[PDB]
């Protein structure tokens, strides 16, 4: 049972983890065949069709219902009206070039949704027309649709109808970008019957509906679901390289707020950190409150996904042909409010994920906040000639600012339209387009951040190795200069100085008298001299008399030693292996560093940060980040660590 | 099978929205709000904010004492620090007057949520302090909190702690509005033992939390839920008086989209229309025909936002947590009020969409091009030249809608990196709750105006049916008398088809459609009358002048007699609203509140009648007639027939 | 008397706006843009961005050399540092394709402003570098810059410097679109001597500045200024075809508010209407009657924004400045592009207001309730059931207006504290310029659609006057023939008063108003005809059937003959647009572009005709007919008469 208003079935689709939903979406996306029957279309199938060998097939089980309502319209009744309908809706503007044309991917999404939302049998259109649109998809012959003109999608959908009917102004684009007439398009696509002459109701069936707004919203939500998981995992890698306290993911904290999005985000981060070799070694809000921040954004993206998946399996033309009751049912299912509402809400959530990413990036490159990493994550021997990610950090502010502007809603700008017949209207596709632009900016930020984290990973590797070399050298010199002499007792304290000091505060000039290493090593020898008692009053047992000798020997030896150790690390033979290799997050570093050839950035080379960003951004846009992202979590059993 | 609690979250969304609202109203009216840290509802927050009594569950006392003792024992293993904490957080500004002070209702909401989110036993504060705040609630002694100063709620919450510690600048307001010193507030509340001296963690436990933002979000969502049901029912009443075709609510249409908000909205409207005397007696524009599609998603958003806030008001949101079971303090981020900021921005957008639909429907209703025979402006008097009806209210409705669309913009995209960049993300929850609260008040202005408009339209349909019956009787009598014949049925067809408010203010005017079309009917009959027309005794054309003279002599006095009889409570035909499922709302507005039919023949202005409904609405008096209009609904759509 | 330069700023605002636009158009069309650091106009930026040649003023060479030498001499009192600067600022992302690349036109605009803001001699960069960028402009070799990455323009400007230094990732696009390496770009441009090796301050001089944001703001403002004049003139053409009362432009009304934008707007519209054959042959709703009040402030904002940007494109905006006269470098903040962010946010709001007025006027024009006899949807064909005219375009106009209102939101209220909090305020100028550019494109979509709509309406008035003359001639002839008498003048009064598009598609239909009201006229005359009516030979009523049979036999063929004669270029009455001051715009759209009258009797869609005007508009071909329509105006309002 008894679920008469369908709240219960809706609620059941919101059970289980978000991650498991994303895993399912990815497996669906990679299937070779999209089979349409009017009721099983997912956003991942829309995304598959809009991107790339994937083919569409129509279920033969749907044919009888489609033929029933098509036959009914013909029996309930020359063609001039459907010809006029398409003519006057062809009111869009293309101009020259592509700036005012709906993108290729989005047109294919619209075509797929358009077919699926006519298969239920209530629309009164011939199955043969659905088969023609299916051929246009499978042969990658794409009608040209205007970008604007809809308040949600009569005007843009009429250019699909105009191709099917061979209007003289109709155009399509071939697989390689050639502009085609409708005759050429039919022949390349395998539509052999000549142009369609629209029967009554068929024009309305084609142009009435929300397929353009809901098709682009599907593409948007497929990417937004994956980027949410990427933001969760990158929060954990950020925590790793920042050396943050992992207790911020403790399950008790998140259990006590009940919010499931927050509980999952914390458990995912806790999984990354529980298998981290960096943790085996308070924080500011962008680290410590990242699960609280991300949780509601994930819940909104997930709810929005469910709204759009219902919309792309709905019957949204008018009137409906009800052969069972022998009548047409007039209504308003063309009103695309689920699209506008879900896209406005999702856009605000994307902006919040981007704002967190900006704040995390900002902590990461700031030497006041990043626990010993170099300012700007600079990588070369000479900080005066390496400003690291400073330009990228400026770019990240520009991304975040424009993202916050894009977060404003579209659906509060409704005009009373069409001689005030359409005195409310959804603006669904306009909102989908703005959320799509927001997703692209989030990809720019995710790319820049991810390359930043890999730089930070390599800097921690450099840090561990150079610190070991400084310790060894200080120990060598201390043994040589202070040995039996009362000065052999402060070797352990000299080493504690090295363990306590930040390598990157001095390693570019380790023996400079104005840097903390030499100063604090001298301070330690002075402190031991002051506690040396009467032994200090003898020039043979004086620690103070050893200072100048100690500093000369360190100056003669430490720079060459640091440089040898660094040359060795740059040749792939470090004394201490890179700890990322033993971390659960390794797949993402390995993909970025090895598979894509992204380079450690240093002012000693000519390579700019953007040249490396390009490699990650292009891979990200092809979905190549999906596999290493999921691989970092593949040993997670879907539960938080016990707190009892 | 539910380790991340998605499953229990989903189960909260399985009933109908109406059943949730019914349950909320029942809870709101209970005399006692018992707090245990786990069962707080927006209904209980709304009840405290608006002789309800608060009681603390004794089952919480043990856990609360454990963490309190734990903190004190970990000291010997703090006093000046907690005094300083409250001092430097007292950084708000009140000025003179009330414009920069948090409202009385919102402060009580905040205090109640503050108690509840400390009862789980993880906050390390003495139970005695919770009992003192409970006394301030039950005696209606309310500390003065600044309106602004929080990015979500250290600064405002420190003025609660300042009362409890007796800071010299602390002030409270008693039940009748008198300003009290902390000493006077303690005495009136019955709080014995003198001012509290905060133990370690106690200052933090009081100021660290989202209680101000979430308390106000609870008040806002209680009203949003009820106003959403009002919008669904008013959409059906609108359809009733517009003579809309009820087909737009047919369950097949909405079933085929699967959206549950839309299916419920349509089923509620279908229920109203299915028991409507107007429908039983008998395309449309989008604000009528697409109203289920339009409201559906807004209801889903408001419902989902409600669940988020109900989780937040039962959360532990201070820091650090005291886990006695593991002998440690757990540092974390639970003070980050993101669920408040997100749900309030989303709800405010949904509120703006409900108002835009209301504006569109009101605009159709007052426009004689669109309202199927109703007078322009819903003018009510005999003389349309001296009665512009709702024209002023329609301009006001546009101003309400415009400002509501402005308020729909989000707050949470304006985050500053704050507190020496330590708070480099922050939720802005209370700021968002305050903007959504303003949006709700504007929606009540619009709902008040629209609802009085609907009752005017109901009365105009009762006037229309009565005067139509009088015109038909007089035309019929004159026809039998002066036409000795087959033209009478056509003449009566003219009366049935013509809009009576197109002529009834001067029914025998030669430039109005009744006289013109009656004459056209006689002329067409004369033209098809053949050779018998060429005989003066059998000429239809030679009857026209007598017919028109007879009608002019009789029809205006009969119409005026009928109209005056209806204004005195003696209509020839009773008001059909009385047999409609929507009758409780009309009865409440018109008969219980005494809201009057608006007419230019009287001095009363539309705003005088709006006041009655607005004041009633703000005291929750609309709830009962609203729910009564749906009480026979079984919660399912009608079978598809 | 002007030590802070307010006075010279004010003097720039003293002429009329139209004279400024005229001057801008003249400048835009000059063959040479000579740069001297002081005279750059938005017209010159727009010309370079869209065989114009750039030349550098030799008078700047001395000052430029002085600061260049000064920097080199202060070194011996830098190479690796300037190489690093360009490397780390190359932090943008292009991906594949063009979506993340700054447009070709905007890049050329940026390069031109970059040269100009270095010619004052305070930037310490070699003149030779400025000459190289000039070669890239004059040979149309254009470096590839990222679209995003600036808060205003280090990152994008570093890709200009990267071309000049030959960085390995640098790319440029040649005149035909070929991607070039820096070596290939130097050869095609004729830049000899090899890649530049930046001296100290030279890397900073290139990347430190507001040239990308201000260059694009100049392009945007050039179009905004022209579109503002188009909106004023289209408001008058709208008034012409609506048969609006020209009183709304009376100078007393606008003089009494003192706002100069409104006074000019009204005077321009009054000038069009004063030379209108439609007006000479012969209240309104707000989009007509308040259009001067509505446009006035938008023009003032666009004008003031133009002056701000023209100052910015002639400013020195790098840092530090080299003041050889005082032997020192002056550190400061001139890279802060606040004038760009502020003027672009303000202009974008004003653009949205112009579009909202355009949408309101278009909505009146296609609505037969409001457009004073024009067909619903401006349908053009014989059969209204098979011709829905501009209904699709009207829905599109709503989508344009909605998105424009979204874009009206500001960018500059979203400032992040950036660059390790060193840039804790930043202008966001280029981001704002890009949003205002998008708003301008949408306004061109709306202006194209509205203007083709206006020409359709013009042609419908020409059809209406001709068919009205034919109906009057046929009714008059039939009347003289069958009525042997005084009724003829009343019968002709019916034709003069009735809207011909209410019946002309089937003029003898008994359910259309022409036949109905002609019959009513005869019946009223028969009724006042007295005893002579009672005689069959002198009965007006006995003439009706003959009259109607005669009219039915003759009127449809005469109407069709008249209509076909008009479609062949042989109207009985010529199109009155030909005697109107607005004729250049109609002649350009209809005759020079071959935009066609839209009709459901033909296959052509409205978008096919919009394309012609949109493409023409984007190439500046509307400018001449727009200005020609006002060429006889003396710049003053008409005397108050």
């Amino acid at each position: 049972t008894e679920d008469p208003l369908y709240w219960g079935i809706a609620a059941e689709a919101m059970t289980g983890s978000h991650l498991d939903e994303v895993k399912k979406m990815v497996a669906e996306y990679r299937k070779p065949v999209v089979k349409l029957g009017g009721e099983t279309l997912t956003i991942s199938q829309v995304a598959a069709i809009s991107a790339r060998g994937v083919t569409v097939e129509l279920s033969e089980a749907a044919r009888a219902g489609v033929k029933a309502s098509s036959d009914w319209v013909m029996d309930s009744m020359g063609g001039a009206l459907q010809k006029e309908l398409i003519r006057f809706l062809n009111a869009g503007i293309f101009g020259n070039g592509s700036d005012n044309t709906l993108p290729h991917s989005a047109t294919r999404a619209a075509m797929l949704v358009r077919i699926n939302t006519l298969l239920q049998g209530y629309s009164g259109i011939r199955f043969e027309i659905l088969e023609a649109i299916t051929k246009f998809l499978n042969q990658n012959i794409t009608p040209c649709l205007p970008l604007r003109g809809t308040i949600t999608d009569l005007v843009p959908l009429s250019y699909i109808a105009g191709l099917l009917t061979g209007r003289p102004n109709s155009k399509a684009v071939g697989p390689t970008g050639v502009i085609l007439s409708p005759e050429e398009a039919f022949k390349l696509a395998g539509v052999e019957g000549g142009f369609f002459e629209l029967q009554p109701k068929e024009g309305l069936a084609l142009v009435n509906g929300t397929a353009v707004g809901s098709g682009m919203a599907s593409m948007v939500l497929f990417e937004a679901n994956i980027l949410a998981v990427l933001a969760e995992v990158m929060s954990a890698i950020f925590a790793e390289v920042m050396q943050g306290k992992p207790e911020f993911t403790d399950h008790l904290t998140h259990k006590l707020k009940h919010h499931p999005g927050q509980i999952e985000a914390a458990a995912i981060m806790e999984h990354i950190l529980d298998g981290s070799a960096y943790v085996k070694a308070q924080d500011r809000y962008a680290l410590r409150t990242s699960p609280q921040w991300l949780g509601p954004q994930i819940e909104v993206i997930r709810s929005s996904t469910k709204m759009i998946e219902r919309e792309i399996n709905s019957v949204n033309d008018n009137p409906l042909i009800d052969v069972s009751r022998n009548k047409a049912i007039h209504g308003g299912n063309f009103q695309g409010t689920p699209i506008g509402v879900s896209m406005d809400n999702t856009r605000l959530a994307i902006a919040a994920i981007g704002k967190l990413m900006f704040a995390q990036f900002s902590e990461l490159v700031n030497d006041f906040y990043n626990n010993g990493l170099p300012s700007n994550l600079s990588g070369g021997r000479n900080p005066s000639l390496d400003y690291g990610f400073k330009g990228a950090e400026i770019a990240m502010a520009s991304y975040c600012s424009e993202l916050q502007f894009l977060a404003n809603p579209v659906t509060n700008h409704v005009q009373s339209a069409e001689q005030h017949n359409q005195d409310v209207n959804s603006l669904g596709l306009i909102s989908s387009r703005k959320t799509s632009e927001a997703v692209e900016i989030l990809k720019l930020m995710s790319t820049t951040f991810l390359v930043g984290l890999c730089q930070a990973i390599d800097l921690r590797h450099l840090e561990e190795n150079l610190k070991s070399t400084v310790k060894n050298t200080v120990s060598s010199v201390a043994k040589r200069v202070l040995t039996l002499h009362p000065s052999r007792f402060c070797e352990k304290d000299l080493l504690r100085v090295v363990d306590r000091e930040y390598i990157f505060a001095y390693i570019d000039d380790p023996c400079s008298a104005t840097y903390p290493l030499m100063q604090k090593l001298r301070q330690t020898l002075v402190e031991h001299a002051l506690k040396n008692g009467d032994n200090e009053r003898n020039l043979s047992t004086s620690i103070f008399q050893k200072i100048a000798t100690f500093e000369d020997e360190l100056k003669a030896l430490l720079p060459k030693e640091v440089e040898s150790a660094r040359a060795a690390l740059e040749s792939g033979n470090p004394a201490i292996p890179n700890r990322i290799e033993e971390c659960r997050s390794y797949p993402l570093y390995k993909f970025v560093r090895k598979e894509l050839g992204t380079e450690y950035l240093t002012g000693e080379k000519v390579t700019s940060p953007g040249e490396e960003f390009e490699k990650v951004f292009i891979a990200m846009s092809k979905g190549e980040i999906i596999d290493p992202l999921l691989e970092s979590l593949e040993s997670w059993n879907g539960a938080p660590l016990p707190i009892s």
